[PDB]
């Protein structure tokens, strides 16, 4: 049990602040993950042979795409760290075992396209789970892989207590679909303005974890301008893909999905930094102070952006 994950003086600092990068080292980011739950959690929360087993088989279930991969899946991962390190007495023992293993595996398994293009294709995944169809599959993959022989890092939890994580990772999947993002934001808005929002009110923490798993998968709007700015070209490479397969299937797609469109893409930027990451972030920030610097970072960047189309760069 003695055993502690350590990492170079560096990383043990800036691995604490929101903004950090995990780098391009892809075999530190199991050691990363393990050394964030240690810290997070504790080192008695998970069997490290079960816990290790787990993840390399999650990372093995993630695909070699641009954007939505394995260094994706960690970073998220992290940022959700950040926000529980930063509201320590705010989350129950279970939520913190949940949350960090629901950001891990919230994309297992993504082909680089959207819900959209799965319904207009016609994939047989569309079918299974007629909304949120990449993330009910995301949920199925993470507890396929809990089944696996010596992959299950909850076991020594009691019935109920199993129950109650499977069913707090399913909400935090699912509330990764961004089309139900804009509605629990609006709500989230509403019950702090009238004074109504209650973290003992289980319906009122599902919406509260849902709106920070939005704001750990947009986390890369709040990094470094250099990294935010080098993630956009993983993203766009995705979404051009998706334009690609679109044009295929004899339909235009949006112009954020048309690479002939690549012009657009500052000013695309700024509508996505307006209508969703600044209210994403404002609203969690209301709701957990100590989440302010992700606000901060967010709004750094729509200035850079507002650089980017001003021609300064
Ligand atoms: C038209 S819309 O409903 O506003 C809508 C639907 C889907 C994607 C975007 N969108 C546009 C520009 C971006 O930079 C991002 C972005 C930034 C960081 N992460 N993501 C992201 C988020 C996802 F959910 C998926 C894939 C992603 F790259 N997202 C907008
Ligand atoms: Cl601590
Ligand atoms: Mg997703
Ligand atoms: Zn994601």
């Amino acid at each position: 049990g003695l055993m502690q994950f350590t990492l170079p003086v560096r990383l043990c600092k800036e691995i604490e602040l929101f903004h950090f990068d995990i780098g391009p080292f892809e075999n530190m980011w199991p050691g990363i993950f393990v050394y964030m739950v240690h810290r997070s959690c504790g080192t008695s929360c998970f069997e490290l042979e079960k816990l290790c087993r787990f993840i390399m088989s999650v990372k093995k279930n993630y695909r070699r795409v641009p954007y939505h991969n394995w260094k994706h899946a960690v970073t998220v991962a992290h940022c959700m760290y950040a926000i529980l390190q930063n509201n320590h007495t705010l989350f129950t023992d279970l939520e913190r075992k949940g949350l960090l293993i629901a950001c891990l595996c919230h994309d297992l398994d993504h082909r680089g396209f959207s819900n959209s293009y799965l319904q207009k294709f016609d994939h047989p995944l569309a079918a299974l789970y007629s909304t949120s169809t990449m993330e009910q599959h995301h949920f199925s993959q993470t507890v396929s892989i809990l089944q696996l022989e010596g992959h299950n890092i909850f076991s020594t939890l009691s019935s109920s207590e199993y129950e109650q994580v499977l069913e707090i990772i399913r909400k935090a999947i699912i509330a990764t679909d961004l089309a139900l993002y804009f509605g629990n934001r609006k709500q989230l808005e509403e019950m702090y303005q009238t004074g109504s929002l209650n973290l003992n009110n289980q319906s009122h923490r599902d919406r509260v974890i849902g709106l920070m798993m939005t704001a750990c998968d947009l986390c890369s709007v709040t990094k470094l301008w250099p990294v935010t700015k080098l993630t956009a070209n993983d993203i766009y490479a995705e979404f051009w893909a998706e334009g690609d397969e679109m044009k295929k299937l004899g339909i235009q797609p949006i112009p954020m999905m048309d690479r002939d469109k690549k012009d657009e893409v500052p000013q695309g930027q700024l509508g996505f930094y307006n209508a969703v990451a600044i209210p994403c972030y404002t609203t969690l920030t209301q709701i957990l102070p100590p989440t302010e610097p992700l606000l901060k970072a967010c709004r750094d960047n729509l200035s850079q952006w507002e650089k980017v189309i001003r021609g300064e760069e």
